């Protein structure tokens, strides 16, 4: 009980909070939102505020039924830049139903369901530690994005500098003042890309902070002349943005993944976990990388993953374990990108992770300096599958899947599939001017 | 009453008001004025300043004619902007004839016409909730509107941000702090579109409210290098606005649409008062949507109706019954859209409204499931009639409506079809680009 309905009442007088943000999530991991006055504070609690809840299921849109929002209290916050004729405040609320249950259609009550499996497994949290990447675009004069990069940094490099345009360091800066913890930030491997890592929390809160977080960035950005963009892969030819996930799984507030007496300090359900990401992820795919333009980061080159392993040191381990250990025991999944929906990524993987543990699932070899010298064919006379190679490849390995379908719920799913299903029809009936290069002389 | 006499004569003086605005509208909704300085002040409250109501003709003026202004104390409020040489206050007005009686060209004296109706047949009051939709365009060098939108969000989702601009957030915030009392706001469907929606209230105060609002939209937009605009189609391909107009009878102070041991929870009452929307709507369209633009936005696949019909959930129904019982009882008529003088709208609707409630006319089938497939033919069979296509077809079938024609009277119907059909005339003559690109070397 972080605030109490007085303290929040008290709190919003003792500032000067007139505005009103109570947002949510579309199923495309869109930030959707209604905005209430103040004056509307009481109503807005008490839960008894309404709106469009298909607003939901995004573009794929049909009729319109009233839904309630009910915000979680103690995901109160006021945001900093604020103070016109006042200041604002938010709430991340959850959709119920008209008549009182919550609505199974949205992303956020499908991971707490998710999460009662794990609390009936006999587990306490489920924690998630992003390493969300970004790029920096520069706004031209119309305010319009270009293609130009907003520095030439490389890896861990001095990014920007103390001197202005260092929007990394305002962001970190802006996001410790809203009471967040950031672990460290970097400049990544492109240049005008960067990186801002959370400290590990909750699933629930580690989702709610991601969405925020985006918004955060996206906002100081155009503060400062820029267009963040989350785009997996922008440009051919540079490194494209992931957000890799650590994962750990806890029992009596105590590290389950850590075992000091076992190989490599992992206790066996920690190799669970492991497994069944390994059983599941050609077909958690079409969720952790929802867009047709993911499939473009998920190519030889880079540092993304393109099969289905394991290993503590390679190059693009689509699962990878940290050096630190105990207390920090955890399962790093690095083929999320960032215009995954979290709420749906980590359903899908709690879910592929539980289906491990539950049925005492046996992980394979980890790999290590192979994949990626080896052809495709001796790749696979081993574990070491291929990823989807398009959206479209993606989607029917989803589909075939029994506890992926489930992960989400016949509504959530129905939709993401139609959703993804026409984006990617859009995208084939297509003609690019790369073909037109190519054929239009030769032919 | 809320003021008095005294009451603003002291706040005019404290406040420090230098210059009155006189405020009414004319036929085509637009909103007139006549300002004097504060000095006037006295003059004006007795009832004393005159104009050319002839204004009140629109266009179609021929003669003038001398009218007095009727301040409404109660409808006093000052302008938070201003502030240069001193405040501004407005009043909305009656206009009345140089004889003391009230001039029945008078939109805002025609709804006080029917509503005094309303009263004969022993109701209490006749309640709105407006959903106003408009588009933001960007203004170029030249300070000329453009077709540029201020940005690309879509349905409900948190768009803009905190950092700037927020046209939605400074006028609901601007309309709060100004005595307004708004439910909540979101960005809608088509990129640059917005709505804000205010809490119920009596016909006269939500569409003196209505006036105001689009003002003070209109204002604030300008104020940020913005064009606002409720054009109901003002680009071909996208959503157009409209403004849904949620409407409740109450007898005694307590709704009269409502009942719990009945159907739908809805009053015999409500099932009649429906049953007379259906009957009028291809006869009241024409005032609904008064502008030639309007009738492009009637065009099916773009949330707006096309039929008379009504559903509880369906695509795009004339009506509908929002979930809300008890006090929130209410129906919805979605044809209307913004072009629309709101006090016509209201007489008109009100009008046809007590006229199925008066001669208890039986309500049709609910619609179910498609309106949208079930081709013109099968349609019909079904008693779905289609609206006018045209501007030109909905003034004939306006004008061959008893009761609609009396709703408006003698005077400003007389008006309202001169103006009608000139504008037809204007636009049926015109030679557009598009038949010059579709014929000009094909013929
Ligand atoms: N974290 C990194 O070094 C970059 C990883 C890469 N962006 C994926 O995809
Ligand atoms: N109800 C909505 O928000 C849809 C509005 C849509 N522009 C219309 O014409 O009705
Ligand atoms: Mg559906
Ligand atoms: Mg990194
Ligand atoms: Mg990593
Ligand atoms: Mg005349
Ligand atoms: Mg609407
Ligand atoms: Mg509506």
């Amino acid at each position: 009980a972080k605030y109490t309905r007085e303290d929040i009442e008290k709190l919003v007088k003792e500032e000067n909070v007139k505005y009103i943000r109570l947002q949510f999530t579309d199923i495309l991991g869109t930030i959707k939102n209604v905005e209430i006055p103040v004056s509307q504070l009481g109503k807005a609690l008490d839960n008894k505020v309404m709106f469009d809840g298909s607003s939901i299921e995004g573009f794929v849109r049909i009729e319109e039924s009233d839904m309630y929002l009910y915000p979680d209290l103690n995901t109160f916050v006021i945001f900093p830049w604020t103070a016109e004729k006042g200041k604002v405040a938010r709430f991340i609320c959850d959709i119920y139903n008209p008549d009182g249950t919550p609505f199974e259609g949205d992303p956020r009550n499908n991971l707490k369901r998710i999460l009662k499996e794990m609390e009936d497994l006999g587990f306490s949290d489920f924690n998630l530690g992003p390493e969300p990447e970004f790029f920096l675009f520069k706004l031209d004069e119309k305010g319009e994005p270009t293609l130009e990069l907003n520095d030439k940094g490389g890896y861990f490099d001095l990014a920007p500098t103390d001197l202005g345009e260092n929007c990394r360091r305002d962001i970190v800066l802006e996001l410790e003042e809203m009471g967040f913890e950031i672990e460290a930030s970097h400049h990544e491997v492109a240049p005008g890309q960067h990186e801002i890592d959370f400290k590990y929390a909750g699933a629930v809160r580690s989702c709610d902070d991601i969405q925020t977080f985006k918004l955060v960035v996206k906002t100081i950005a155009r503060k400062h002349g820029l267009h963040a963009t989350f785009m997996p892969k922008p440009l051919f030819g540079v490194n494209g943005s992931g957000m890799h996930c650590n994962l750990s799984l806890f029992k009596n507030g105590v590290n389950a993944f850590f075992d000091e007496n076992a190989d490599l300090q992992l206790s066996e359900t920690a190799k669970h976990f492991i497994a069944g990401i390994v059983k599941h992820a050609t077909s958690f795919t079409a969720v952790t990388n929802p867009t047709v333009n993911s499939y473009k980061r998920l190519v030889p080159g880079y540092e993304a993953p393109c099969y289905v392993a394991w290993s503590a040191q390679n190059r693009s381990p689509l699962i990878r374990i940290p050096a630190s250990r105990g207390i920090s025991t955890r399962v790093e999944v690095r083929s999320v990108d960032p215009a995954a929906n979290p709420y749906l990524a980590l359903s899908v993987l709690l879910a592929a992770g539980l289906d491990g543990i539950k049925n005492k699932l046996e992980a394979p070899a980890p790999i290590d300096r192979n994949i990626y010298v080896m052809s495709k064919e001796e790749r696979m006379e081993n574990g070491i599958v291929d990823l989807p190679a398009t959206l479209a490849e993606a989607l029917e390995e989803f589909k075939s899947n029994e506890v992926m379908v489930k992960a989400l719920g016949e509504h959530l799913f129905e939709h993401f599939i139609e959703a993804k299903e026409i984006e990617w029809d859009m995208f084939r009936t297509q003609v690019h001017p790369w073909e037109r290069e190519q054929y239009m002389s030769q032919y």
